[PDB]
């Protein structure tokens, strides 16, 4: 309320834990993205004033990095199937599903390298899966980049699609149908394989798209 | 200037071409991203009023989709090496470099499926490269998703890194050095392979990261 600064002249800390703050920041991020994270509103959600936050972080950017690590998946459960490909796919899939659930993190990782404890443990597990499969260092690094950059690109694309699909309320089949008048005309300038791809796309879904691409990619490594 | 609406009472179209508008929109997008694209400022950059724009598009969203297609790369030059892998890599690399140069498009594609003419031709060329390599339809679709989702994720991550690197003026080697005090402590909770990966990362670069991951990924297809 206006004038409280003057009342302070005639004479209130609210200690918080960092963990409690980060959990509250994840909730605000999940609700409205990086723009929905304002420090004063975060402090309000914890019944506190902004000073309570800055005992623990210097800036909002610090808090974004803590939030990124907080939601990183546990290392994948070693599958026992004896195929390291199954373990790689579990680890990538776990990360994919986290990214879809917390899509604000996707764009942040490239400019805020994830090296917090949960990210280090997950990455260490992927690295060990590949080493125990006798990848040399250069091959390991290449395969790791393929797996992670595939997963990030898939998450970005599918999260963007899902957000638009929610708004417009439109499935893949419905979108192909709505665009059919254009697509029928435009694909006639190219060989049959293009229209055929577009037809098949009407029956695809997020989980299958991600899984099939991941399977394909990992199939041939080694 | 204020009051011009009243002067209109006592008595000016500026025809533009759609192509001219789209080129000007790409320039504004390249300068400042999707937020730097305001219709009035776009019209100002063309010495026109907003009405000139809306003869050609209904909304700014239409203009974003035209801009996405306008910058799509030409289909890759068939390499003649007789290895379809070389042609796939040229096509993916061309798209990667476009995405880095026009990074505003990366997040838009998932919610605005690229089906304009330039995107259709590029995609048709990738599809034909794979068919002529005797991929069946399900395998073709999987490989295509792997290639495109790898390229998008790499572009997102590397563009984010480059934007942060420009600002802070910091190389990969310098970043590993600045974080070394933390990383030395944090990687001691895990096997040697983790610290070794981090050390190797100091000598990586955008072009090599992208190429090595792409090579690795395509190596094993078939
Ligand atoms: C910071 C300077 C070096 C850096 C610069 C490149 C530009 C952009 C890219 O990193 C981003 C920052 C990024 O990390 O993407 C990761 C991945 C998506 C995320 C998710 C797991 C997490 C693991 C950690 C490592 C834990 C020990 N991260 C730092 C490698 O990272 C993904 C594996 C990419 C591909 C290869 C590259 O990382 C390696 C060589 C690297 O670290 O390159
Ligand atoms: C619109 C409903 C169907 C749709 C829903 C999924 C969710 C998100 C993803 O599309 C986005 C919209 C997207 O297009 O990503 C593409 C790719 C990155 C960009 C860049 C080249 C351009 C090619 C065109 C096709 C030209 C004939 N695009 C529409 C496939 O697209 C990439 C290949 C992904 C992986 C597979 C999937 O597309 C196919 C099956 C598809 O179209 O799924």
């Amino acid at each position: 309320q206006p004038g409280s600064i003057w009342l302070r002249e005639v004479k209130a800390r609210q200690p918080l834990s960092r963990e409690q703050i980060v959990q509250a920041a994840v909730r605000l991020l999940d609700e409205g993205g990086v723009r929905n994270l304002r420090m004063r509103q975060l402090a309000d959600s914890l019944n506190s004033a902004p000073m309570s936050l800055y005992w623990h972080v210097s800036t909002k950017d610090d808090l974004l990095e803590l939030a990124i690590d907080a939601v990183f998946p546990d290392p994948p459960s070693r599958s026992g199937t004896g195929d390291w490909r199954d373990d790689i796919k579990a680890g990538a899939t776990d990360l994919f599903e986290v990214l879809l659930r917390h899509s604000w993190m996707i764009e942040l990782m490239g400019g805020h390298p994830p090296v917090g404890p949960r990210a280090l443990a997950h990455t260490s597990a992927i690295i060990e899966i590949l080493e125990q499969a006798h990848f040399s260092p250069r091959q390991l690094d290449s395969a790791l980049s393929a797996i992670y950059y595939y997963t990030v690109g898939a998450a970005l694309s599918e999260a963007s699609w899902q957000a638009m699909a929610r708004q417009s309320a439109e499935s893949e089949e419905e979108w192909v149908s709505r665009l059919g008048p254009y697509l029928g005309m435009a694909t006639q300038s190219h060989p049959a394989s293009l229209a055929d791809y577009v037809k098949r796309s009407a029956s695809s879904s997020t989980g299958q798209r991600f899984h099939d691409g991941l399977e394909c990619m990992v199939s041939g490594m080694g």
